[PDB]
């Protein structure tokens, strides 16, 4: 527990001190005795007084960047997924060893404390949780880096399985306060909604507006080690400064900020998220006028400012700055584009047509007029250029405007991204080249330089040494501890793959890891699972894409051959899937019924008993990603080729010493091509073949009368065999795998049984599973969100990374 | 300023400890350096420093409750008066003149820090107030007394002045947080709302109900140096623990904490206020039964348990502990409301009928289901106890019966609280012989033991001590410091009426009392008023009873004499009148217009000049009434006789140094009993004066036929005078005033002109105005709070006062 060395030294000064501040905060913070004090109470006591160490760091960097005066980086999201904040800050201040210690001599456990805090989930999945890695990473390479976004009172909601079945409970994240945030309603900003404009003498002037303030809270952003501590910058809404009611209807312009968004895919154009996505982009916006302004006239502002578009969610940010530098600054049109192009960059995270932000023009001109009106200006502008670049081809033309022409007309935020922007990036090198050779050919061909990858990454902080200390810590013991931040360090493990303490170590990590979960699964939810099996997890959230369904027919598969043939032996497997649907998404829904129905017969067959279980891992969130990741034997990584734009959750799996099941998707083809895909479990159509069959048409018929095994599943499924009181449960599944199934799951049906088997082949050696470990995790360095940041600073933002310590 | 030795020592190493605490503060809880630093974040600074030397007190005062188990006092109030917190809290801990050195040490001006801090604005008026001033008494009589209501995050709204109207804007005063309370989510308690009765086996059973979490914030009440800290609880409204709306809706619930009602009176039977109503009721009882049950089967519970009802707004606290003991408890009806009766107790504030509460049945029906049948149950059995003792008066049974039979058939809130509760008070000694003798004749005559007075007081901590530092050290100077908890002391003062340094003293108190309100109107409001005036303050909320109406009258006869003889001298004055209208009251919104209108013509007449000013002071408040009362040298007190059920701005005029012009109403005929009518200018009808006229007819005609004076006045107002821009302006006062108005207001006009040349008359006179100022200051010692609590508590909670400290 305290033995293990990267986390850090348990000062006899330190731990005396930490003791007395403990003390200190539940006394004068907290306002208890060890009388009444509650586990609660002592977490809050513990958070305070780590958050103290962070304060001096906090102010002397923030003094630092202000006399320094470097360019400065502000990533703009509507979501940044950050999980529990305790023990990353112990972690990044090297306290964790000497909060343990103190705690330990105050007859506390401090683990225990930490399973107090609340997750900020202030994001859905994957893009939320790049913001939040993204941070971590800026920080300890020492940029001048800004996280801009929203404080949601409310994040990605708590998930509840009943009958099966999910269900949505409010995140009330801050019922018991937010002890790392700092407040700064002195900060608090206008933001305007709604009104008109007025071209008059001076020029434009966007008036008869209502405004809804902006109130900032600051929370603090440790690099590793190397005392940098930037910021997080959230705002939120507040209402600006009968009788009853008009004081209850502030409560509208303070629903601004109230609730994140669950869908991560298919666009609503719902009024309440443009809101929110202007709120960001106003707000922001102003502080980083500001903030140029009070440095040392707006030709410098793209050597101090770079602003990075997360998504087309902040897209606004584009017309913002220009009605700023135009309306309010009284720049020229033309200055004030060079200006605005070269400080914003966009990055892509989907290929999905639906997951697209294309607002119609009718409520943009309601609700943001002079936007609208600078949108048109700079879509003629850029046609302009198209036009010019290549005369006479008007379907480019029709193709590449920012506004699209149908019944309802639309602007495409993508393109105005792209128009906008002096750099565009992919988030895997399959995903940037596609974006380059279809999504938007258009576009590259007009800029190609503009077009860029930077393949996603994770931070081996929270994804290593956070969440699998006795994993970290077996490295450390042969190659020391500057793998931490230096991740391609791993390497050197490469050297071990023969050495009988290392593989010793490696499985014996595991178990523990595997151990460790169990004993979370039979403590909170009563469930049972079987130690000596191989853990199957698929975690990420339910999508059709994502293939979950896919996962289901290979369970059945599993299920089915066992009843078939019982007497012979299988690898056992827990098989683990978990992950949130977004509310409307009635096929997800369904997906997860399925998966507990499946789990209703397997788990319960006699004939199965340990050999086979298969469970729904309920509320899949960051602090549980921290849990189960370290302890799968096999990640599943099985969406249709060219269907996930990176995929991070593989990269974590990965670094934690798990085996890759997974198609030539996203950043998985990176993966395999780092560690050697003889060191994975690669199966399924490449994009190439999943073209072959678009351009012939997918009949998923064909499949179905030609595989014995998916014809037996499919009649299970619609017969009522997964659901006996209610028959036709699953018709709906059914139909779409039939006859509307845009992912082809049938079609890497029998590619991924057979991949599946040499898993279980492999599995029943113990000492050949490890030595592929070993391969797997040695060659993990390249997905370090250091090194994607690294890549952002220097062919993005045009700044030179350091690890640098401050005094 | 730091010589004044009421504030306290500036011991050197407290000083030290001071300047410490305050720059950690700084540093750790503002995060901020002296470099960016704003006076809010040394106010902020300074708070929480104070603030920390409470916390031992408080966690000792409540453990010493716990360890000896007196009854424990619960005073339940819909309104908490607060004010400003900071000074009061240096003031009762003896670290006024420490912190005032150590702020001066820093650089700092401490009562620039203190004008930072926003006035807990939980109460309208006087009700309010009176429930802040018993918290401070309570803690400062060493009483086990707890202050249970509501955390409004809208207090009364702030009040604006725009083209002479008021204009209502709202009252964000937690908009920079809350130094102060403590916030206990964890002892969070569920609120039941509609649902319906079943009436089982068991017994009755309130199901099917929707849930409203109340969750508490403590905030310390600091006795006077007797390290005492009590504490008031305040609960705010919490949701239960498509899907975006749901998520929205939880602001429905979250409304019922959202603002204070800002009428204070003509009820309104309105739903929100009755859920605010058992908001408050139910989790304070809750916490009451957790606490008794904690303590050492409900034979006891009168014994531990005191519940005092401030007006009828928490009278649901009856049928609640009822329904508690019945229905969840199982105690037998009769015995429940032994215990109820013996536990609770009722303090009516008014006898005017506009102001009861009397909720329609099927309003109670419907929100709370259970308590409606409960409240027939006590009627039908008090009704039968009215039977018994008056045989065949069925008129009797008509008028005590908690049911109203009219079109709308309501109950009413005070016969409720009288047929539950062991004590019933007024709060004046003519208010609460009325109760006896009119409003309540009937209950009086079944149960007259029940009847009591007690009439109001005010603190002088913060109506003395705080608010005229000069004053509390010129008497200290002479009597000693004992006063300040034993008010009776200042008829010591007595004996100085002759004493020429005395007499100075009082004198020139008073003139820097008035330079320094001059100069705080001059800096905030650039208005400038004469120094060297006499000043005539009404301060109150305005109401037809108050009859700001007929200051007005006066006011422009001063202005009409001046006029007709521009050459006799008349005393100079600046008449202030100022008060917050309720919303929906038109009469009271016009009064308002009518003074600023007034003032408009007045003020501009070069013929008058500086020798009469009137200005409208605006945004009356807490903290305002501590500037201007110390500087005021005529108190108006000019309620028609009967009306003002006690009035407590009266006392805090009459402990400042001004002299009273009043009607012989409530407080007002004991405040001149204790200092001589001779020391005071009585005018006008006493009530049986008043009821004369009642039973004659009221006609403001004759009035206007045989007063010259009046009918100009009058004349002016209908001819558009004062509003020549909309001549018809002032149409609807004039109406009122000749043909509707039931407080008499032309019935006074010649008593009150006539005893206003009077208090000009004496003002002449500077040695024998200061003369009478003394013999009022002298004996205003039996409007202290400490001498009202004491009453309460040794003649309705059975509890004996203690002035001894704590270790
Ligand atoms: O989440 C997204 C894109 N997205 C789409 C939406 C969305 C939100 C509302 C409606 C429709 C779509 N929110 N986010 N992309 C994911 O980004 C990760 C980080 O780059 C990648 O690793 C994943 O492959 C990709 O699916
Ligand atoms: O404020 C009240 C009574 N009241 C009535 C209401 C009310 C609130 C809503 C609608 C109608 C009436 N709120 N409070 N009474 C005042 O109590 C003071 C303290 O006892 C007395 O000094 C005043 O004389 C009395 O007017």
């Amino acid at each position: 527990r305290k033995q293990i060395s990267v986390r850090g030294l348990a000062g006899v000064e330190n731990v005396t001190e930490l003791k007395k501040n403990f003390n200190r905060h539940l006394h004068f913070t907290l306002v208890k005795d060890r009388n009444v004090a509650t586990p609660r109470d002592y977490y809050f006591a513990l958070a305070h007084t780590v958050r103290d160490h962070l304060v001096g760091r906090w102010i002397r960097t923030q003094q630092h960047y202000y006399e320094k005066d470097p360019k400065r980086i502000y990533y703009l999201s509507l979501e940044f997924y950050m999980g529990r904040t305790l023990q990353n800050t112990m972690v990044n201040l090297a306290l964790e060893n000497a909060c343990d210690e103190a705690t330990y001599q105050l007859g506390l456990d401090m683990e225990e404390l930490e399973e107090i805090e609340e997750d900020a989930g202030l994001g859905n999945g994957g893009l939320g949780r790049l913001a939040a890695c993204f941070l971590d990473s800026m920080a300890t390479l020492g940029l001048a880096a800004y996280g801009y976004g929203i404080r949601y009172e409310f994040g990605i909601f708590n998930q509840k399985i009943c009958g099966g079945w999910q269900m949505e409970e409010a995140d009330d994240w801050l019922r018991y306060g937010n002890p790392w945030e700092k407040a700064r309603p002195e900060f608090t900003l206008p933001v305007h909604f709604y009104g008109r404009v007025e071209h008059t003498s001076q020029g434009a002037k966007w008036v008869d507006t209502q405004v809804v303030l902006a109130m900032p809270y600051d929370t603090p952003v440790p690099g590793y080690r190397n005392n940098v501590v930037n910021t997080m910058r959230l705002w939120s809404a507040k209402a600006p400064n009968g009788y009853i009611q008009a004081v209850l209807d502030r409560n509208l312009a303070e629903n601004i900020s109230r609730v994140l968004y669950p869908n991560d895919n298919f666009f609503e154009g719902k009024e309440l998220r443009l809101k929110q996505e202007y709120f960001v982009v106003a707000a922001t916006l102003q502080d980083i006028i500001r903030r140029f302004k009070s440095s040392k006239n707006f030709d410098a502002f793209p050597d101090k400012v770079a602003i990075q578009l997360n998504d087309t969610h902040p897209s606004l940010a584009i017309p913002e700055l220009m009605r700023v530098l135009v309306d309010l600054e009284r720049l020229d049109w033309d200055k004030a584009w060079e200006v605005t192009v070269k400080t914003c960059a966009y990055t892509n995270h989907t290929v999905l047509p639906e997951a697209l932000e294309r607002w119609p023009v009718h409520l943009l001109e309601t609700l943001l007029p002079r936007h609208l009106q600078i949108i048109y200006e700079i879509n003629q502008r850029f046609l302009n250029r198209v036009a010019a670049a290549f005369p006479g081809d008007v379907d480019r033309l029709r193709r590449m405007s920012l506004v699209e022409e149908g019944a309802v007309k639309r602007i495409n935020m993508a393109h105005l991204c792209i128009a906008g922007s002096h750099a565009v990036n992919g988030v895997a090198r399959i995903h940037s080249e596609i974006l380059k050779k279809t999504i938007f050919k258009d576009f590259y061909e007009l800029e190609p330089h503009k077009f860029q990858n930077k393949t996603n990454g994770i931070t081996p902080r929270r994804w290593l040494v956070l969440c699998n200390p006795g994993l970290a810590e077996i490295i450390a013991e042969r190659i020391g501890e500057e793998y931490i931040s230096d991740l391609d360090q791993l390497r050197k493990l490469l050297s071990y793959v023969d050495d009988e303490a290392f593989i010793r170590d490696v499985a014996k990590v595991k178990q523990e890891n595997k151990l460790k979960f169990a004993a979370y699964l039979e403590r909170e939810y009563k469930v049972h699972i079987n130690p000596n099996s191989l853990f199957d997890v698929q975690v990420k959230r339910i999508h059709e894409y994502k293939r979950q369904l896919l996962n289901c027919l290979h369970v059945i598969t599993l299920y089915n051959r066992i009843k078939k043939e019982p007497n012979k032996f299988v690898v056992p497997r827990t098989v683990m899937i978990g992950g949130k649907a977004a509310p409307g998404y009635h096929m997800a829904k369904m997906i997860i019924k399925l998966i507990t129905a499946i789990g209703d017969v397997v788990n319960h067959d006699p004939v199965v008993g340990d050999r086979l279980r298969v469970i729904f891992l309920e509320n899949y969130r960051v602090s549980l990603a921290e849990k189960v990741i370290p302890a799968a034997d096999l990640s599943e990584q099985i969406s249709t080729a060219g269907t996930e734009a990176s995929g991070t959750g593989n990269m974590k799996f990965m670094l934690n010493g798990a085996l890759t099941i997974g198609t030539m998707d996203g950043a998985n083809v990176e993966m395999a091509e780092e560690a050697g895909e003889e060191n994975f479990f690669i199966f399924g159509m490449r994009v190439e073949d999943v073209d072959r069959l678009d351009q012939r048409g997918y009949n998923a018929q064909e499949y179905y009368d030609r595989i014995p095994e998916l014809r037996q599943i499919i009649e299970q499924l619609s017969s009522g065999f997964f659901s006996p009181k209610q028959p036709d449960l699953f018709k709906d599944i059914v139909n779409m795998l039939m006859h509307h199934d845009r992912f082809k799951v049938f079609a890497d049906y029998e590619e991924y049984v057979k991949c599946q088997e040499r898993v279980s082949a492999l599995y029943k050696n113990p000492r050949e599973w490890t030595r592929m470990v070993i391969r797997n995790i040695a060659t993990s360095g390249k997905f370090s969100s250091d090194r994607t940041i690294a890549q952002y600073a220097r062919e993005i933002w045009g700044v030179e990374p350091s690890r640098q310590r401050l005094p």
